[PDB]
Formats: C-alpha cells, structure tokens, sequence
C-alpha cells in the first residue's frame, strides 16, 4: 500500500516488543514469591540438590567426574532475576548463589554468587572468588606455577574444565575459558532451578 | 513428608501462574493485532507476499495450490482461552478470506478451529470449503473411484492439497493431510504473528 500504513505497522511492532517485556516482568514478579516458598520446603530435604543434579539428563556432561564429590555438598541453589531490580537489566539476566557445606580437610564451606547478564546479545559474567579444593592444587590456575610447559598447559586446561573454572568464566574470551559456560548457566536458570522439583519427583517415582 | 506436600502445592501454583501469564499476554496482544490488521487491510496482496516470503510454508502445500493461496486477502487467528477457562491457551481458530478466482475458485471465508486433546496434541474438525473446479478430479467428495491404483493416486493428490488440510483432524494418523498440525502452528506461531516482518523482508529483495 502506502507509507502511512507501513508506519502504523512500524509502531505496532514496537508496541509488541514492549508487551513482551511487560509479560516477562509480569511472570518474574509472580514467580519470585512462589520460589521463595518452594525453596523453604526444599531446605528441609537433605541431598535434594544432589538428587536433582543426578536426575538431569545432561548436567553431568558439563563438569569433570571428580567434581561431583564437591557438587554433592551443595545445600542450596538460588537464582534471582535481575530485571526485578532494574529495567536496565535484560529479563534474561540473573545471579545464581550456591552454598557448599564443604569437605573436612579438602573443601571449604562457602557461599558463592555468580552474575550472568546479556551484553551487545550473549550471556556474560565476571569472575567470582571461590576456594578450590586442596585436591585440585595441581590444576589450580592461581597456584599453577608452570602454565607454559606442555605438561603445564595440560594441567591448566584440566583445571579450567572443572566446575571451579566455570566460576571464573566471562564469555568474553571464546575458547579460552571453561567450555560452554553460557550453556551451563542457562541450564541452571532455565531448567535445573525452575524444574528441580519435577526432577526430584521423578527420582522418587523410581523408588 | 510435609515438605513434599508443600512442593506439590507450589507446583500447582506455578501452573496456575503460567496460565495467568499467557492470558495476560493474549489480552494485551488482542487490541494490538486488531489495530495492526486494520493497517494490513490497506496493503494490497499483503498476505500473498507474506506466504511467498515464508521459508517453509510452500513445502506444506502443492504447487497447484499457490494460485488459490494468492487470493487470500485476510488471515485472522484468535486464541480461544480468551473465550473460556476450558480452552487450553494453545487453542486457536484461524479465519481465511479467499477473494477467489472467477470461474474456478469461489470467493469465501472459512474458519478452522484447533484445540488440544489429551502434554496433549493439537486436533481439529473438518470445516466446509468449496474446492476449485479445477480440482474436481481429485476432490474426495466427487470422486467415484478411490479404489483402483489410479483412483488412489488422485485421492492422495487431493488430500495433500491445502483443501485437504481443511479436512484434517489429527485423529487419523497417516490418513489425512501430512503434518496438518505443524502447518496450523506455522500460522499461529509464525505467519500471523510475524507477517509484517516477512512483508518488510520481501521488500528488500
């Protein structure tokens, strides 16, 4: 037709994009209190997270076999959507907090929060401190004296492939960090945390 | 055990909230689509262009159907959950207005309804539509012979046309228009919601 129509169709599209974010915010606002109440019940189920993480179909493929003993110490996982804090954040942005009860003589009891947010878009993050297990001293990047050597590079990559390497993932150095750090982050915010109860129930039906 | 009971209740609330969010979206989008479609009724061959621009739509119908699809000057999808709580938020009706082709395809408006039956599957009911005279030999309601090898070929040809799709129900696997459910979702999930995008993309080329 003419231009006058193409214009109306232009403003309509912008009204649609605005509606979509309003809808996402609407959902986030409604779900926040339900998660709080749900997580209160979860905090009363020992090894809830260990069971959920084992039931997930692909979680295990992201971390090293040896990491599981440390993952088993997770007492709580909490995901919070940042768009609820400010419209300056994408509705896909979230922080994830882990509480590890630790292992005497090997892994420190600690709480760690990592923040994921969209840039220019793709998920990105900043490194967050976490006390690696003593067992990992030889593959720990901050204790790694020899990274250059062909034997050092091997150990370096090994450490970077552990869940602890994921905590320093940023998404800004393609191929240089923990592999698929963004996919793992999305796994937590879109599948593991939202549907943990469904996974747990499934593990129950299996006696 | 009181925890498991609490979790069960939370999951129930989650499902209730998801429906509420979907209805919230549907209600907000309704007036926008109405205004949008008003501007659309001002662009000639709008739908003809969108349907030819879509990447997979043409793969669902027969080449011979293109000329009839080109006569569509109006497509309207309506979500039934806005009508009642007994409809799934995925249930919808799609209304087509064909301008027709004189002496071959009658000018007509047809509405087909798609609804979930049990996470459930999309189903529909046959809806009346006047097939083109050119399709007389492959029209299931006119064919006398649907048994011979030749009669069966003509039968299948007709059932694979867009007119056979209006007859699709999703309740007779392997006996109806192929992938009638995917085509339906194409309309409600891509073609109708993003038609304007397809129209702009067609302008550049």
């Amino acid at each position: 037709e003419h231009a006058k129509a193409f214009l109306g169709l232009a403003k309509c599209e912008e009204e649609v994009d605005a509606i979509e974010r309003e809808v996402e915010l609407y959902r986030l606002n409604k779900m926040k209190p339900v998660y709080e109440k749900r997580d209160a019940y979860i905090d009363e189920i020992a090894e809830f997270w260990k069971i959920v993480l084992s039931q997930h179909v692909s979680f295990a493929n992201y971390i090293r076999a040896s990491d599981f003993k440390y993952m088993d110490t997770i007492d709580k996982i909490k995901v919070e959507w940042l768009a609820l804090e400010s419209e300056m954040y994408d509705t896909r942005d979230f922080s994830i907090t882990f509480h590890f009860h630790g292992i005497e003589g090997d892994f420190k009891e600690q709480q760690v929060t990592k923040v994921f947010q969209i840039k220019k878009g793709i998920l990105t993050s900043e490194p967050v401190p976490i006390e690696w297990p003593q067992s990992y001293d030889s593959i720990n990047p901050d204790l790694m004296k020899d990274k250059r050597s062909p034997e050092g590079k091997k150990k370096y990559r090994q450490g970077m492939k552990t869940i602890f390497g994921w905590f320093r993932w940023t998404g800004l150095k393609p191929g240089k960090e923990f592999p698929h750090g963004d996919s793992l982050a999305s796994l937590f915010s879109e599948e593991i945390y939202p549907f943990c109860v469904k996974y747990y129930a499934e593990a129950q039906r299996d006696l």
